[PDB]
This record gives structure tokens, sequence and C-alpha cells, in this order.
């Protein structure tokens, strides 16, 4: 019968493009991170069942700042949300993708921890991974490594592979034109090509430097709206997004749009 995992109103290009979705959300710093250097927390006050997790993690150099808008914009639409800095801001891939798991690890964690924010809000059987730059090859490797996880979505996403062929978790890369850090012709592209198995899509943001998707950019009703809708059609298997989730948003700031096996 119903979708277990339906939360919210049903959307609207409005809702989705706001800047805030129709949960109130709450945040904490983690006491004691297992496995990360720091980390945020964002929960909805209100969803009305168990959410589930994202884990987010920045670039090269970079801290929760870059990546935070994400926080309240995926938690006010029915989602827990742990934003992170790594152990040290110098690290590669692999371990960025390492710290991205502890983190989801530590949320079905505090779901059991009766002093937590989020006990009992989380559906730790139901979990996405987001992240820029290295942070986003990070995440692919998460996905690759793990794929019981049922979104992937990272930005402006580099690896020292670009071979994803062994993805089958939902995947939405966000590309930036003007990419100076991580070319989109020789890194998000190729990433995007090598994956074969899964649902995917690729968003390439006109004129956008390699901080395009970042805390801060000018296309938040876009990028909001797509990263919200592939997590819930994917994450809650909540096909009200199925046509957010595919569609071609035929938008001025999209300069590039594919996708393959999205339903
Ligand atoms: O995480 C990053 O921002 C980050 C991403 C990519 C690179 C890198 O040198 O790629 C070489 C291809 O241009 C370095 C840092």
């Amino acid at each position: 019968g119903a979708n277990p995992y339906a939360r919210g109103p049903n959307p609207t290009a409005a809702s989705l493009e706001a800047s805030a979705g129709p949960f109130t959300v709450r945040s904490f710093t983690v006491s004691r991170p297992s496995g990360y250097g720091a980390g945020t927390v964002y929960y909805p006050t209100n969803a009305g069942g168990t959410v589930g997790a994202i884990a987010i993690v920045p670039g090269y150099t970079a801290r929760q700042s870059s990546i935070k808008w994400w926080g309240p914009r995926l938690a006010s639409h029915g989602f827990v949300v742990i934003t992170i800095d790594t152990n040290s801001t110098l690290d590669q891939p692999e371990s960025r993708s390492s710290q991205q798991m502890a983190a989801l690890g530590q949320v079905a964690s505090l779901n059991g921890e009766s002093s937590s924010p989020i006990y009992g809000k989380v559906d730790t059987a139901r979990m996405g991974v987001m992240g820029w730059a290295m942070g986003g090859g990070g995440s692919l490797i998460s996905a690759a490594n793990n794929p019981s996880l049922k979104a992937a979505a990272p930005q402006a996403p580099w690896h020292s592979s670009t071979n994803f062929s062994s993805v089958t978790v939902p995947t939405l890369i966000f590309a930036c034109e003007n990419d100076s850090i991580a070319p989109v012709a020789s890194s998000a592209l190729p990433i995007y090509d090598s994956m074969s198995q899964n649902a995917k899509q690729f968003l390439e943001i006109c004129g956008g430097s390699h901080s395009c998707a970042n805390s801060g950019n000018s296309n938040q009703a876009l990028i909001g709206k797509k990263g919200v809708a592939w997590m819930k059609r994917f994450m809650d298997n909540d096909t009200r997004y199925s046509t957010f989730a595919c569609e071609n948003p035929n938008s001025t700031a999209v300069c590039d749009f594919r996708t393959a096996n999205c339903s």
C-alpha cells in the first residue's frame, strides 16, 4: 500500500526551490567525533516518522562552512544531515570516504543514545553521501564500497581514478562549468560516463567556479531542488519526486544536463 518512508507535503517546483522545506530544523555539535575531525548534525524536529541520514564532506583545505548550506536545506525536507570536518584539512579522497562512513556510523549510534536530540529519529537502513571536490570523490568511493547506500550527490568531484563503473547507487553529479581545480572534462564528466549500472544524472552550472554548489552560491533554488529531489526519490523511494529527480530542468543556469536509468 503506502510508502512507509514518504514524509512531508506533496512537492511543487516552488516548495523545492524555496530556501526551506516544510520541517523545523535544529542542530548540534558532535561532542566526541568517532573517526573524523568534527561534525554538526542537522535534524527535523517535526518530520512525523524516522528519516534517512546523509553525511557531507568538504574539499581539500575546506571545512564545514563550504558545505553547511546543505544541512538546513536537506534537514528541512526530512533528513538527518551530518556535515564534517576531516581529521586533517589535507586528507585525500580515500580517507575522506572512511571519515564520511564513520560519521554515518556515529549518526546511527546517536539514534540509539537516549541523550541525543536525534534519539529514535533515524532509519539507519537509509543513508546517503554528498561532498565537494575530494569530498565528492570520497562520496563516490563510499558508494562503490557500500552499495547499500541509497543515494549519492557529490559536487565538483575529483578522484585519482575516474573509473566508478562499480557504483550501483543512484548518483547525481553536480559540476561547475568553469572549474579550474577539477575541470569538468577531466574529472566530473569522465566520472559520470564511467557509471553504467545505476540511475545517474549530471548537472553542470553555467559559468560556475569550483565552488559553484557551496554555501553562498547564487543557484540555491535549482541546486537545492535537485539535491532534495534526488535524495527524496532514492533515499525514501518517494516517486512523488520522480519527475523532479529525472527531469532536465531546462534552466538558463544549466550548461550540461545528462541522465540515465532514472524513474
Ligand atoms: O578537493 C579539491 O578541492 C581538490 C580537487 C582536485 C585537485 C587536483 O589537483 O586535481 C588535479 C586536476 O586538476 C586538488 C584539490
